């Protein structure tokens, strides 16, 4: 699951995924990938 | 597939998975992960 | 995809998968695992 | 996702996948595998 800090980072990640991998997109859009089924409180977007 | 020993361990695993990986949750909730499509007799929950 | 040589090997594999991994079950039931979407002529079951 | 350069390469890849892996089929049919959800402009088929 990807978990972003802001709505900005969420749009960033989704657009990035058109051509990039999860892991690279998470980094550039300041998002976090988690193994859990829910996002932490601090990465709710 | 995850296979737990008790109902307690099952609730434990399911809640744990909100933020943890299968493998760490199995350990802490005393469950077992199997490659089979069914659970052994001793981990039926 | 699993591809078996006989119907016997097919029942064997399916039952085996209740508790075993694809790779171990293929071996014991004399089946083959393929990356292709179809089975070879010689493993049609 | 697989992304091919021509329709020819697309038919090539799809037929190849009946018996081959993604990675080998991409190579022989001159296609590219991408982690992105969309294909680059130069591999649109």
């Amino acid at each position: 699951k990807s978990c972003c800090k802001s709505t900005l980072g969420r749009n960033c990640y989704n657009l990035c995924r058109a051509r990039g991998a999860q892991k690279l997109c998470a980094n550039v859009c300041r998002c976090k990938l988690t193994s859990g089924l829910s996002c932490p409180k601090d990465f709710p977007k």
